[PDB]
């Protein structure tokens, strides 16, 4: 559908759609108006990424210049965590009840099969 | 915002969409209803502020090759802003989308090499 809402790896993008079925039939991007049941759908644009491990961690935004990299520190901030896996169909959804308004960051980590890791951030807010 | 944008290579123009008569929410490439809509543009790269920028929003013909002929683009056109420099880096346009359907925003930048680059943002109404 749309091509505007995204997280980026260079030229390769992952399109994101957000909806909140308990509140509305509308679709959102980085300004999510309500607390509650939230579904985030990911559509990987580059077919080659379907064979690449992809991890998602959504954290409360600590508003620090540098994001924590330690797993214990990241865990303290974590709203939701999906371990790395290959998405062969190129698409997936996550559902979460956001009980609290605030700023959040979705951290998408790709593992190149050079074994190198790249992380991209999509920043959004709830409420 | 940080997620909603049209791309020129690695460069971005961030886009926010509102419908003030309907809701206090902000949208991106899915506009929920027909009617009064405001699209706000924020040009991230300072060098792009000195570049002529043209905007044409068309109904999406859903074909692999987009018409380039002026009559054909005009037949599909919802709104057209002639090329202009946005020195402040931001601007908004207001339009009443009367019809549900798929749309394409054609953004044309004129490099100071004088060559033109177009990017497309795709969205839908309803
Ligand atoms: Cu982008």
């Amino acid at each position: 559908m749309g091509n505007m809402c995204m997280v980026m790896f260079g030229y390769d993008m992952i399109h994101i759609t957000v909806f909140q079925p308990d509140k509305s039939r509308s679709e959102y991007c980085d300004e999510i108006p309500a607390t509650g049941r939230t579904i985030m759908a990911f559509d990987i644009e580059n077919p080659a990424f379907r064979d690449l491990p992809l991890e998602l961690r959504i954290i409360r935004d600590p508003l620090t210049p540098v994001l924590p990299t330690g797993e214990k520190e990241l865990d303290a901030l974590t709203e939701l965590h999906l371990p790395a896996k290959k998405y062969s169909k190129g698409t997936f959804s996550v559902e979460h009840n956001f009980a609290n308004n605030g700023h959040y960051i979705g951290l998408v980590t790709l593992t190149r099969e050079s074994g190198q890791q790249e992380t991209a951030q999509f920043k959004f807010m709830v409420g």
